[PDB]
């Protein structure tokens, strides 16, 4: 029920992430330009969420009659709005991919027999609204499919589970419901969740800031720990499964995700508890054969040394601040949870491209 | 070297840890009471250093002729100030043990035929001076023997090594030179240190605050990382060994240390690099046979949720904040480095009785 995106016809609202977690508050999004500025100010987080907010902000404009008149004028209007949206945060592909589809829909709904302005307007809007529902439904599917598979692996005879997660993959990283946190929501709904542990996820602290917030909001029994306590928690706090999200899963299942994920997979193996990656198919990059081919983005060292504008670390120390690490697929012992199902790493490539 | 404690006869200064790592201010100490305040104010950190700072403040006063009159009074004076010092931060026993023998030293030489006021004074002052030197030499030995063992294990053909460490075990945790950081200092002096990685060590950040400070200070080539980056560093940044300190090593070698240590050991094993625990013999507790007997401290949740007086974590979230975890001895693949040198866990009980 936590919504980072609120949408109805003619009406788009977004939860302002900058104010979290002290305050939860929405901002009305009236125009494509407003969306662009919100995305850039980091009010909207998560590539799927960024894409939807931009596309829905176009749908809000169109519903108000913006664009046109004519068809070429309207299609041109749509294309310039979409292309402008792609410039907001090009750090990820979701917006660009959604922009093509909508541009194609509007062109594939600008070149028919007896084509007309109102038809283009309504159909572009409807696809955008279909995008939203599909993404929400797929997230729920990840949650339910992943929850079932995890339960069958860890407590098939009934009996609850204690899940540990990393970074933020919830409503605050997605259109809604989430991926790995979606699995936790689904387990809670089934009444099969004993407890959820979440790590701080240094240095950007999204587990402490956002995942903690989501868990408290949903009143899911939960505990925050430091990244350094993961091993202790598995040994002493009865952790029975690990579920994380993914920034990128490559063709063999190697998973780039927020740094510390690789470490989590190692410690889970040591304690013989299954490790799951939850990722929609559109987070799976079948071009790359292995994790070797991934460039690990490194971010500025001040983002590690400083918190809230105050330097914590000693002056002059060198810093290594990779944003992500890569988990080799042989440590993904639970499986890869997609909207299409749960797959062993070696199965992923063929499964995603030959099943619906 | 970096000195948290600067002492010469009649003069004691301590590095004010509260102001680290921005500033280095040395605070002169002319009294046992002054010491007591500094220990309670947490200007002094590390059990050995706390014990030495106390005993040495007594020594500055004994050098000051504080103590009178006779001999029986001086012994009485000494016994009192040591009892006083114990009340500062009893959380660490190093002071208690220090007091009990410094008292017993003051006793035997008081019982000595023809015992005199001056002789028993100098002898007490000299004793505390000897404790300082011994502790420094023992740390140097941990570092030197540890470093040598590590080089033979990891780089027998020569070649430099990259060491990863956790929390703070250096001059800012000890009398000087340090234990795990001592090994890094020794590797560096030998020109065999490629690089040192130190973890932030959440939630008290001793790695980011203090260990990074010491490494920069001694111009040791070093990089700070978060605790969650340890695995990535091992796989991609050529870490060739781990060396950590210890709060308590028990008879079978099971080691209680700053939470995350157990995690480092697991991650080291995964990457097939040796894991060392550096521990002076007085950090070894033979009264307990295994880590199952260790009762883990949980500190308040606020000290995890908040940084710098400002809450980071989402309001209302439950918190688990154990101070320590326990590393099983069979993950101590490097060895346990005492001032006597490096032992496999199985050898430790025999070696220390």
């Amino acid at each position: 029920t936590l919504e980072a995106i609120r949408y109805s016809r003619g009406s788009l609202q977004i939860l302002d992430q900058l104010l979290l977690p002290k305050q939860s508050r929405y901002e009305a999004v009236g125009s494509v330009h407003q969306a662009w500025e919100a995305i850039r100010a980091m009010k909207v987080r998560g590539a799927p969420a960024i894409a939807l907010v931009g596309c829905l902000s176009l749908a809000v404009e169109l519903q108000a009659g913006a664009g046109g008149p004519g068809l070429a004028a309207l299609v041109a209007f749509v294309r310039d709005k979409l292309s402008f949206l792609v410039t907001a945060r090009p750090t990820a592909v979701n917006m660009a991919r959604a922009a093509r589809d909508l541009a194609d829909v509007a062109a594939r709904e600008a070149e028919r027999e007896g084509a007309t302005e109102e038809a283009v307007r309504e159909r572009v809007i409807c696809c955008t609204e279909d995008m939203l529902e599909k993404d929400l439904r797929d997230n729920r599917s990840i949650g339910d499919l992943g929850a079932r598979h995890l339960l069958e692996r860890v407590a098939p005879s009934g009996g609850k589970v204690t899940v540990l997660t990393h970074c933020n993959t919830g409503a605050l990283a997605t259109a809604g419901y989430g991926t790995a946190l979606g699995v936790i929501r689904s387990l809670h709904s089934l009444g099969r969740l004993e407890h959820a542990f979440c790590t701080e996820t240094r240095p950007y602290n999204q587990g402490a800031r956002l995942t903690a917030f989501e868990l408290v909001y949903e009143q899911i029994p939960a505990t925050l720990i430091t990244d350094s306590m993961v091993a202790a928690a598995m040994a002493h706090r009865g952790v029975s499964a690990v579920v994380v999200g993914a920034d990128r899963v490559v063709a063999n299942g190697d998973t780039a995700n927020k740094v510390g994920t690789y470490q989590l997979a190692i410690v889970a193996k040591h304690h013989g508890i299954p490790f799951y990656v939850a990722a929609p198919s559109y987070s799976c990059d079948l071009r790359l054969e292995t994790g070797k081919e991934i460039i690990i983005e490194e971010r500025p060292g001040q983002e590690l040394t400083d918190v809230n504008g105050v330097r914590i670390a000693a002056p002059g120390i060198g810093v290594w601040n990779p944003a992500f690490d890569v988990t080799p697929h042989d440590l993904i012992t639970g499986g890869i949870i997609t909207e299409l199902g749960v797959f062993a790493p070696e199965e992923l490539r063929t499964a995603l491209t030959t099943t619906i």
